[PDB]
């Protein structure tokens, strides 16, 4: 809440995925891994699994709908991503909602669109910049490559090994 941050990347330090196709990025898919500087490993109690829905509206922004299990139960968390300046890239609908928020930001890093994808996310709450990179699979499992590929690439923007997790997989709420 009040700690210190490992600091975002200078955005020339995370790629976008070259001519970003909004159709075929859309649907479900699962987080299999997840990295960032407030992502903290936890042997005690480890992430769980969640999933993440782009549904594209007509107006080509999309409706994200992310589904985890939570207390016994199944939250849903709403957003609106705003196409940003370059294709792949979006911006956060209606941010006023959200209190001490105050800059939000999507990048798809890469993906093949079928099986796997990787998403820099950085937003600053109360004057704090946060940074995430998440590893999506359209299944729960992927290979020891691109698992390997995510590390090295959470790693090249500064973020150690403990703040690298890969969410167990799990049949409540997500499927
Ligand atoms: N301020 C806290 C509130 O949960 C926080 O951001 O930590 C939560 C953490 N997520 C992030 O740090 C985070 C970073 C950049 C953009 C986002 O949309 C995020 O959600 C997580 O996914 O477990
Ligand atoms: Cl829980
Ligand atoms: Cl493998
Ligand atoms: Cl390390």
């Amino acid at each position: 809440s009040t700690s210190d941050l490992i600091p975002a990347p200078p955005l020339s330090k995370v790629p976008l995925q070259q001519n970003f196709q909004d159709n075929q990025f859309q649907g479900k898919w699962y987080v299999v891994g997840l990295a960032g500087n407030a992502i903290l490993r936890e042997d005690k109690d480890p992430q769980k699994m969640y999933a993440t829905i782009y549904e594209l509206k007509e107006d080509k922004s999309y409706n994200v709908t992310s589904v985890l299990f939570r207390k016994k139960k199944c939250d849903y968390a709403i957003a609106t991503f705003v196409p940003g300046s370059q294709p792949g890239e979006f911006t956060l609908g209606n941010i006023k909602s959200y209190p001490g928020l105050t800059s939000f930001l999507v990048r798809v890093v890469s993906t093949n669109y079928n099986q796997h994808a990787m998403v820099f996310f950085k937003k600053v709450s109360q004057n704090r910049e946060y940074f995430k990179i998440t590893l999506y699979g359209r299944t729960k499992e992927l290979t020891s490559e691109l698992k390997e590929n995510f590390i090295r690439f959470s790693k090249s923007l500064g973020l150690p090994e403990n703040h690298i997790v890969f969410p167990v997989p799990i049949d409540q709420c997500i499927d």
